[PDB]
């Protein structure tokens, strides 16, 4: 057995010279062209196995789900997470935190917090009276507020300057994490960590968030009612007490800080940018947005708030959302995995702990599953009867055991925010549809910034 084929590497520099300067995603797509769907690339001196196309990614993450369930490190944030918290934990630590986190958030429901946030957002947008605005901040705020409501048992006002201060420096961290400079850090951190760069700024920002999280933990502990836990932090503190006699237990303070940080880290920016991309497509394609508001009117009407049960009756809107996520492609080369043991895969052997990237973009644009993969097309998700249809290339949340933990919540946000906004508002912008440019990144693709008006309807 051996590793999947790929370009021969240099000793310190790995496959530096066979990389493309546009970044990792582009580097991977060009190599795929030369080497096939499964290949090995050296990021500095680390071998990394790259998976492209729906079928190879499913063969790994679904057909050998356990083998492929390891988590690989992200150099720019590892000095913060250091293998703690739900995202970056491995083995028994991960299993315990993932089990605990799923059970905890799945119990005012999440749906209800979302409808309340959407109600707050609409009330805020109305105050605009159709003024031009950049919706970036509002979309960061609504999605952060869903996580806040789950973890801290509260939401924050849109104009709260302390919320906004922390929000700003938190979201600044995402742009930085996505930059070319950080991508270079992913390859050569062993050297570059000794010099100034984005990694110090990412570190400082996230540590400052950890400080605030730590203060809210103290405050929760001081006011705790063990009979009536308020939120994720309360429930976790009760688990710490329950496990206090087990010194092997994963429920300690560091896992708590870093699990809370993980939920904001994974659950805010992807959701927010999906919404922002969505509204950019809805300005580019008024006929779609018109059909979505027609379906809203038929199913929901103009008086009551959308509810999640509405989605089953709204295949067209559901299909529009699927297509926004697909074309959005917000995590285009996945989040690194590792194999948890020596692994046979398509006739190659992948040694234990080798890093693997599932290149979700190449599934999202797979021409086997999407007739017009580069064109916005809700028909990709609709059958001949206009009913929603599952699509095997649709894996924006990934697949298998590491599948997005927040998938259910994120989809509920997407549905209720898109539909609650479009129920109450129509949209316009200074840029005619024809000149709207959808090209982003890209460790995470970021849409252009744009101006929009929300025009209150009857
Ligand atoms: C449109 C919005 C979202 C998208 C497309 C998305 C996508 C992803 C992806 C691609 C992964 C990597 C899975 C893998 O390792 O292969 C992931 C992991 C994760 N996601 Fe999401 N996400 C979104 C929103 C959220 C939200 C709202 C939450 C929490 C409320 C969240 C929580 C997490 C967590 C905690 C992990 C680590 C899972 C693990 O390692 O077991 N995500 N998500
Ligand atoms: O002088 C400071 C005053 O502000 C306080 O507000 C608290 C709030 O009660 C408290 O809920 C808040 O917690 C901050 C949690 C950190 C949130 C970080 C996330 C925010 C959303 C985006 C992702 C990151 O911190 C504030 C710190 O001040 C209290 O309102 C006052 O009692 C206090 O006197
Ligand atoms: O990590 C060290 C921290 O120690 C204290 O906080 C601890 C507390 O010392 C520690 O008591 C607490 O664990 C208790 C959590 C739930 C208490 C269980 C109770 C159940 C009812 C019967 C009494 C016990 O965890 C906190 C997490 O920080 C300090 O308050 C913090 O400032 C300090 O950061
Ligand atoms: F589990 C999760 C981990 C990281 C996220 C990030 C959250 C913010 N927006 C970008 C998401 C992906 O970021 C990555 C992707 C691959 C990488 C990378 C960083 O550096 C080199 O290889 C989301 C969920």
């Amino acid at each position: 057995g051996k590793l999947p084929p790929g370009p021969s590497p240099l000793p310190v520099l790995g496959n530096l010279l066979q990389m493309d300067r546009k970044g990792l995603l582009r580097s991977f797509l060009r190599l795929r062209e030369k080497y096939g769907d499964v290949f090995t690339v050296y990021l500095g001196s680390r071998p990394v196995v790259v998976l492209c196309g729906t079928d190879a990614i499913r063969e790994a993450l679904v057909d050998q789900a356990e083998a492929f369930s390891g988590r690989g490190k992200i150099a720019v944030v590892d000095p913060i997470f250091q293998g703690y918290g739900v995202i970056f934990a491995n083995g028994e630590r991960w299993r315990a935190l993932r089990r605990f986190s799923l059970a905890t958030m799945r119990d005012r429901s999440v749906e209800e917090r979302i409808q309340e946030e959407a109600r707050c957002l609409v009330e805020e947008l109305r105050k605009s009276k159709g003024a031009l605005l950049d919706n970036t901040l509002l979309f960061h705020s609504i999605t952060s507020n869903i996580i806040c409501s789950i973890v801290f048992g509260k939401r924050f006002d849109y104009k709260d300057p302390v919320f906004l201060r922390l929000l700003d420096l938190f979201f600044q961290s995402f742009s930085l994490i996505s930059s070319f400079s950080s991508q270079v850090f992913e390859l050569f951190s062993g050297f570059l960590k000794y010099f100034p760069g984005t990694h110090r700024q990412i570190y400082r920002n996230l540590q400052e968030i950890n400080t605030f999280i730590g203060q809210s933990v103290e405050k929760h502990r001081a006011t705790l009612d063990p009979s009536n836990p308020r939120d994720f932090i309360d429930v976790y503190l009760l688990r710490m007490e329950k496990d206090k006699s087990d010194p092997s237990s994963e429920f300690h303070h560091q896992n708590l800080i870093l699990t809370v940080l993980s939920l904001f880290f994974a659950g805010t920016e992807t959701t927010s940018t999906t919404l922002r991309y969505g509204f950019l497509l809805m300005l580019k394609y008024p006929h779609v947005t018109e059909r979505v508001q027609k379906e809203i009117e038929q199913v929901i009407g103009s008086h009551r708030p959308p509810a999640l049960d509405d989605r089953a009756k709204m295949p067209y809107t559901d299909a529009v959302i699927h297509e926004i996520q697909r074309l959005g492609d917000l995590i285009p080369f996945g989040v690194p995995h590792t194999v948890t043991k020596d692994t046979q895969f398509r006739g190659y052997v992948i040694p234990k702990n080798t890093e693997v990237f599932p290149v979700l973009s190449s599934a999202l644009h797979d021409p086997r599953y999407f007739e017009t993969p580069n064109t916005f097309n809700p028909g990709h998700f609709l059958d001949a009867n206009g009913a929603l249809k599952r699509n095997e290339g649709f894996m924006p949340f990934s697949l298998g055991k590491r599948i997005c933990l927040g998938e259910g919540i994120a989809r509920t946000e997407l549905f209720l925010f898109f539909t609650t906004i479009l129920q109450n508002f129509s949209i316009a912008s200074p840029v005619p549809p024809e000149d709207i440019d959808l090209t982003p990144s890209g460790v995470g693709n970021v849409p252009p910034s744009y101006q929009i008006r929300f025009l209150a309807r009857h």
